[PDB]
């Protein structure tokens, strides 16, 4: 089957179930991780330190994006869509990033830089990741518009 | 392809591109090395501490020899 990778920061932590296939790049990219990132600090409120493990993925997803390059396939190209998706199912609800930015500001401690890099980093892989955003979703309003539940007006 | 070891020694730190065929080998003598080895200390400038990455390789190198017999092939 697979092995879990477990994405442990201090008083945060995240596991990911990786197939074996990869699990030893998995491991070598947690190898660079754990040094990458700073200390665990007041529970991961500091600067950059991810106060949560959403943004614990999110700056994995930030590192892996910045070790690939989409004019090739490589071997981290695996992990980035993979850890995508554990992201997108496990913290996100098929709602779109900003609702999990702004939630997670509300009701969490809120630093608006990290909570912005969140969308930052997750766009830039799961662009990068070969996962564009030609795919409509099921944005409320726009459909109550496409019904004529609703109607709008652009103002600049 | 590859898996690249770290050699990383406190203050210093080597890296070594081991074959995934004795990737596993490499990663178990580094799991007996970081043991052997002391602890960092003012920059590896102990007695025996690797003030360099040189060292820190030439000692890697004493302990897999000391690991070997030439008798026979061997892993390492």
């Amino acid at each position: 089957s697979t092995r879990p990778l477990t994405l442990s920061h201090g008083s945060l932590e995240h596991v990911l179930l990786v197939p074996t296939a990869s699990f030893f790049i998995a491991s070598q990219l947690q190898e660079q991780f754990n040094k990458i990132l700073p200390e665990p600090t007041e529970g991961f409120a500091a600067d950059d330190e991810p106060t949560t493990p959403a943004e614990l993925v999110g700056k994995f997803l930030g590192y892996v994006s910045s070790l690939v390059e989409p004019s090739k396939v490589g071997q981290f190209d695996q992990v980035l869509n993979l850890c995508l998706t554990e992201f997108e199912n496990c913290y996100l609800e098929g709602n779109d990033i900003h609702a999990l930015a702004a939630k997670l500001l509300q009701e969490n401690d809120t630093t608006l830089v990290k909570t912005k890099e969140l969308i930052k980093n997750y766009i830039t892989a799961r662009i990068m990741a070969k996962r564009p955003f030609d795919k409509k979703s099921n944005s409320a309003l726009f459909r109550a518009v496409g019904e004529g539940n609703a109607q709008l007006v652009a103002i600049f």
